[PDB]
């Protein structure tokens, strides 16, 4: 089972400069619990921005580049990142804009966390069809001293 985990701003923003602007230390406690101990595959330049291997999760990065890096896993297709992945029973994909793009067809789920925020972006999520998608979880959270916008959790399942 492939899912997609994101967070999106207002109007399916996730980027901008190759950053996220934002800071929602509630959203990345988020991120860490529902990927913990699966693998993760992201695009070379979420990479670049993230900066570092991501602990407990085996790092799996797409690029048509040979890799400079081995304490992560280097691919050069979507069939081969899968692959590489082995017999688990999840895999994450963790983004950008162009590997979300590609994986949506393929998903079985999405972990999507909406922020009440306007971010100039030059990154989104794919338009996908919401008639495609049932919500099987979603929770709400205001603002508070660490979190500067409100939020939701949702979890969504191709019907
Ligand atoms: N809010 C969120 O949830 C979230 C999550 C993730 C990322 N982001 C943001 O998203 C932005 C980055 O997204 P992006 O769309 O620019 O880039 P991306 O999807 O992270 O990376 C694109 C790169 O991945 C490689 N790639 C993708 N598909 C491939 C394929 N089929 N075969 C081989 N290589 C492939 C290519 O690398 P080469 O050029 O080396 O071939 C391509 O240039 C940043 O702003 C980041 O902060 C946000
Ligand atoms: N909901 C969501 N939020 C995100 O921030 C997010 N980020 C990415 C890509 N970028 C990042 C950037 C930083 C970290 C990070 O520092 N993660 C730590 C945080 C642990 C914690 O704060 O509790 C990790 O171990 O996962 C992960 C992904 C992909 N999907 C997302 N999905
Ligand atoms: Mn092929
Ligand atoms: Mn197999
Ligand atoms: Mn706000």
């Amino acid at each position: 089972m492939i899912s997609l985990i994101a967070a999106l701003a207002v109007d399916r923003v996730i980027g901008m400069e190759n950053a996220m602007p934002w800071n929602l230390p509630a959203d990345l406690a988020w991120f860490k619990r529902n990927t913990l101990n699966k693998p993760v595959i992201m695009g070379r330049h979420t990479w670049e921005s993230i900066g570092r291997p991501l602990p407990g999760r085996k790092n799996i990065i797409l690029s048509s580049q040979p890799g400079t890096d081995d304490r992560v896993t280097w691919v050069k297709s979507v069939d081969e990142a899968i692959a590489a992945c082995g017999d688990v029973p999840e895999i994450m994909v963790i983004g950008g804009g162009r590997v979300y793009e590609q994986f949506l067809p393929k998903a079985q789920k999405l972990y999507l966390t909406h922020i009440d925020a306007e971010v100039e972006g030059d990154t989104h999520f794919p338009d996908y069809e919401p008639d495609d998608w049932e919500s099987v979880f979603s929770e709400f959270h205001d603002a508070d001293a660490q979190n500067s916008h409100s939020y939701c959790f949702e979890i969504l399942e191709r019907r």
